[PDB]
């Protein structure tokens, strides 16, 4: 999993961190 700056849409769980929703990517 990735955890900063990685895409991401709301819960795509993409990363094991969080959706940074101004990005749009994760914090």
């Amino acid at each position: 999993c990735k955890s900063p700056g990685s895409s991401c849409s709301p819960t795509s769980y993409n990363c094991c961190r969080s959706c940074n929703p101004y990005t749009k990517r994760c914090y």
